[PDB]
């Protein structure tokens, strides 16, 4: 089927922010939004206890407002602060969710889901950590297309080379 592009990272990871800024605009326009590839972001949530909270919020947005997911990612990475600060607070995340300007009830659904223990977004965030571990991912950010390593994960062309 369709090529699977996987990016391993963390919203607090500085380099992961660079990948988003340098690669996603073109990757999104040329392969993701036109449905030529599947895109999956696996959050290791390893840079502080707030990392996992941001991951839950992110997964909630993905499951309830998928068409707003990439904007959510871009805007969240853009707000990145010092990784030694637990800057991924519920206050900031709720604000970012409300910035998506979704219908009121969808917005409330997302907000409640990521704050609810064992919810689907809660489970998805935990699972991401298992995926990275089982896939033996030793550095972030790293990207793969159908399991093949992207030579330079910071260069859109490196992804293209693999996608044809």
């Amino acid at each position: 089927g369709k090529p699977l592009v996987v990016v391993y990272g963390d919203y607090k990871c500085p380099y992961c922010k660079e990948l988003d800024e340098k690669v996603m605009p073109k990757l999104r326009k040329n392969y993701i939004d036109n449905h030529k590839v599947e895109y999956q972001f696996v959050n290791l949530a390893f840079l502080g206890k707030d990392s996992i909270v941001g991951s839950r919020a992110s997964h909630a947005v993905l499951m309830y407002a998928p068409k707003s997911f990439l904007d959510f990612q871009k805007q969240l990475f853009a707000a990145q602060q010092d990784q030694n600060k637990e800057w991924l607070t519920k206050e900031l995340l709720d604000k970012h969710i409300k910035q998506l300007h979704l219908d009121k009830e969808t917005e409330n659904k997302i907000i409640k889901d990521y704050k609810t223990k064992d919810s689907k977004s809660w489970k998805a965030a935990e699972k991401d950590k298992k995926i990275a571990k089982d896939n033996h991912i030793k550095t972030t950010p790293t990207a793969f297309i159908n399991g093949e390593k992207v030579e330079d994960p910071y260069d859109y062309e490196s992804y293209e080379k693999l996608l044809k």
